[PDB]
């Protein structure tokens, strides 16, 4: 995991088990760094996106003060969908595909069932647990799973000009709004993580 | 009221002929089939073409009591609605993970229309379909043409009406095929924070009828 | 400030501190009148919609939100930040085709906690950190495609639609209408008073 920063307080993370833990020690790197007011995570282009390690990331990636773009240019599957569910911004290519398969995989789906009731509703969760259906990115951005589509070559860009725009904004002011609009949702993988 | 195995692991229950002796057999049934380890999907269905599904008290109980056993059981449950869906039929269907509907599926929330409080509905609505959804349909009392109801979350899937049951029946395969334990350990654990909500309604639905 | 009766128990209300305190008081007003039976706040045609501020502020959230009496807001024009926020409180955002919805807070440099929560509540997470991250204005069809807006009408028949609907409301038996929307709104209103606190706490 190379992350990289590009100043403008910008800090840009390109892409288990060892790289769960790395990643979940380069978010708390980025969020005690007072350089750093926004992160972007990219899984590069074309290319894809045990239950304390699991766990311990995605309360990472939820609880720090900054925010977190998740820059998706194809397939974001299961624990990869899960991480950027995790993130306050998914911006996608208009060739980006959802898939939450984890029933016909035959494991259960604790964290991908909440994490999905959370930004698209129970409805939306329920049809993509029960159905295992992938969800182009048209029908991904209007159920809320992606806050916003672009074409494939402006994807990076557009992800750096939004973080760019967020670096921008006085600090305290997103640093304190952040962990606690946050807060409920921490709370509910907390619950997982006990439960399981 | 009668129930029917299809024998794939998938339960066909159907309303026959709302009263509270419905609401409790209902209620047992939902209870014998999470407890039945042959069954793995439940599918409610309302029929061809027709509807779905002190002393207030009471009423309030058995209706809690039955929403709480819906949506706390460990299998998926179906519904699969060929028409009107109304006040505590739709709010039936709203405690079941996947609503199939023809386009004949027609949903309405009319309960301040007919004079009655909807504690349950509003609470079931914004669960469903989004508390500006939830807001239009207690309001107004429209009814929800099966395209709109959709487009806003009340529809999991829209059907030409001939292949209602085929598609619900296809679908209950589909989940009765996933290891049983993975949808099993999901289906109540995901549900809990909608059943907790259901629970606290019970004295405040009492106060208002 | 100018409240006014149409007949029909219909209450049409329309409009810093003291401003906060006078709506709020308007408020408990119109609940406690018998005759009152649906409240309509109005911007007006064409028109835009420390410890001790934020008291203010949830005293009047909580308080156009956990009245009996359901509240139909008419947006004829902007609503920012504050102002798009006390329409969050009602329950049902009628918006004409020149409303626009803006929650700037993060570009003024302010925080946004009472703006995050509202906009998450009526809309979800997504809707939310759209307006918050970008500050981005939401136009009325927009706004409609993602709950923001309840309807959309032509500004020529806005004022007439909130009382066509304000008269629907009314025409419904008063007790099923008033024993219900203080206890649909509920987990709304704990969640504001759940903010109060926690921006007391942080400061």
């Amino acid at each position: 995991i190379e992350c990289s920063r590009l100043g403008d307080g910008i800090a840009l993370a390109e892409f288990s088990r060892a790289r769960m833990r790395e990643l979940t020690a380069l978010m708390r790197e980025l969020d005690a760094d007072e350089k750093v007011r926004c992160v972007v995570l990219y899984g590069g282009a074309g290319r894809s996106f045990w239950i304390d390690d699991i766990t311990d990331l995605y309360t990472t990636v939820a609880a720090i003060s900054k925010p977190v773009i998740a820059a998706i240019d194809g397939y974001a599957i299961g624990v990869g969908l899960q991480i950027s569910l995790c993130c306050d911004y998914r911006l996608g290519s208009e060739q980006a595909r959802l898939v939450m398969p984890e029933f016909r995989v035959g494991i259960a789906c604790n964290f991908g069932g909440f994490m999905l009731e959370a930004a698209a509703g129970r409805t939306v969760m329920q049809r993509m647990l029960l159905t295992c259906d992938e969800w182009p990115a048209e029908r991904a951005l209007a159920d809320g799973l992606l806050h916003e589509t672009v074409a494939s070559p402006r994807l990076l860009d557009r992800a750096l000009e939004l973080a760019r725009t967020i670096s921008g904004y006085t600090a305290e002011a997103v640093q304190s709004t952040r962990p606690r609009v946050n807060a409920p949702f921490v709370a509910g993988l907390e619950r997982i993580r006990r439960e399981a």
